[PDB]
């Protein structure tokens, strides 16, 4: 009977596993189907005002990959769910700043790069985490690794609603006239960098989805 301690053990693995599992196996569909569906849509010809006659090209990489590149542009849409108005109107706000250095351009930049690879990271996850995965750890894996990748995906989760948090913010700042940023360009930009520069981070991202990926080469 060391057989039927490891066989209790085992069942007792399945059995904790596929409750971590479904904490977050419902979310991972609805995620997968909403991707798909804003994979789908026709992207309107202005692009959402993220376009060449808005932003100049070359003058910054971050920007250039936007305007040459319609599924890095699906990126950054599914970055803020798909929310049409809302995309609309950062783009708007982000062509109207300015600055002496042209370092407004860099901001943008990091803003469109934050918001694709974060949506980049999270797809990922949901791309790997499929039903065939998902069983796949419930019955070979520890339940500590379960659980790591498992709270991985819900801090992921978490990254992304942060990151639209940061977007409502600068638009807020905006609607509210943070220092009269409405009639002065450069103001904006100044605003937007010193509340919200620090605040941009996909690197946080790309590393929570490195730590679900590495357990399941095994």
């Amino acid at each position: 009977n060391e057989k039927e301690k490891i066989i209790k053990k085992i069942a007792q693995e399945f059995d904790e596993n596929e409750k971590l599992i479904n904490k977050i196996g419902p979310n991972i569909e609805m995620f997968a189907q909403t991707i798909n569906t804003d994979i789908q849509k026709i992207e309107p010809n202005d692009q959402f005002g993220i376009n060449k006659t808005l932003f100049t090209e070359k003058k910054d990489n971050n920007i250039d990959f936007m305007l040459k590149d319609n599924r890095l542009r699906r990126l950054f849409y599914s970055s803020l769910n798909y929310d049409e108005n809302k995309i609309k109107k950062l783009a708007t706000i982000l062509a109207q700043t300015s600055s002496s250095n042209d370092y407004h351009y860099t901001l943008i930049g990091l803003i469109f790069w934050t918001g694709f690879k974060i949506q980049e990271a999270f797809e990922s996850a949901v791309n790997i985490l499929t039903k065939d995965e998902q069983k796949r750890l419930i019955f070979n894996f520890r339940t500590k690794t379960v659980k790591e990748i498992q709270e991985n995906f819900e801090k992921l989760m978490q990254e992304r609603n942060s990151w639209i948090k940061i977007v409502d913010n600068i638009i807020g700042e905006y609607d509210k006239n943070t220092g009269g940023c409405k009639a002065d360009g450069k103001i904006l930009g100044e605003v937007i960098r010193v509340g919200y520069e620090h605040e941009l981070d996909s690197n946080k991202s790309m590393q929570i989805l490195n730590n679900i990926e590495t357990p399941l080469k095994t």
